[PDB]
DNA sequence: AAAAAAAAAAAAAAA
């Protein structure tokens, strides 16, 4: 094919440690799927510049539930919820950037390579339950 | 099978720091891989005669893009980019020789064995981004 | 268990000292592996009555680069390569036989004995490379 | 809960 200029590509040098953190949500892109979904990219920036990176895929059954945790995350680190239509909008797409989040990360294989990939958005109750566990 | 000149085997004595550098592509080479793709060799050679060698399989999904970001990297070193169909042909063979480059170098284990290798070619905001951090 | 006449044993008193040499192919023989691969067992005689020998082993994904090593090691010595089909065939098996070739020697250890090994066969380049740095 | 993902490349074998 005829060349077309690519994009700079975002340094991961540091994934999140297994477990919990707070993070906030440092970027949202708007794509598509290999298998043709339209979706969220949640880039996600740690305390020491951990990265990582989450899918909020539209069009299924769990998409609604899913983004309702991201919500329930954002309410929770102090934010309020507005009075919007959520799901593949620009509101939505609007108000996720910048926003603090309680993140889980989980050990995760694909193409027999481990990762440290980003599960889960937690309210303040998961997020406590966990941290409360560690022993400084 | 019928006789077919080998490629010559260099003395990988000294090889690339870890980090990113400038380079050159000293040899590019035609080669079919363990899994019977066709593959580009792209010999790289450094400031100080480290070497290091790139991979450039075709037939995946990813061969565009990763194409892409060798003439990009071409391309932000002072080489413009020929009106020319990008691919496993010649035009492409001869262009790659002896072009000034922006590489990666990551850890990779093998089989027991880690070794530097190329792991990416890098634009010029890609390069100067991880370049600028280092300090005297 | 019934004595059966073993076969003369070839007298191999001195051995390539570690490096690069100039050698002949002065023994070829097809034999079985213990593990059960048909091979060519390469006997090389050096410049001094070093005895060295090489094992071509076939039926892995390797066999064919290695052979055609060894005939370009063959082809940089002064002999053409006629158009055979080569492989484990009568017509390979003969040809090897007398040749000059290039050979590398490096310590190898079985069974707590220690061993200078024909490892490798190299091509003009190759063989004056590392003869090179030889002489520091 | 369902869906997301850079793919691919590296000697093996002998004794």
């Amino acid at each position: 094919s005829k060349y077309e200029r690519p994009l700079k590509r975002e340094s991961q040098i540091k994934e999140f440690e297994l477990g919990t953190h707070a993070a906030v949500i440092e970027k949202v892109q708007k794509k598509r799927s290999q298998k043709g979904n339209d979706m969220f990219l949640l880039s996600l920036l740690g305390k020491s510049n951990e990265k990582g990176v989450y899918f909020l895929t539209f069009g299924n059954d769990y998409t609604e539930d899913n983004l309702r945790y991201i919500l329930a995350s954002i309410q929770d680190n102090g934010v309020e919820i507005p009075d919007v239509d959520f799901g593949y909008n620009r509101e939505t797409f609007e108000f996720l950037k910048g926003k603090d989040v309680y993140i889980q990360v989980e050990e995760q294989e694909y193409k027999g390579k481990v990762k440290h990939a980003v599960t889960n958005f937690l309210t303040q109750d998961e997020f406590e339950e966990s941290e409360e566990m560690e022993f400084s």
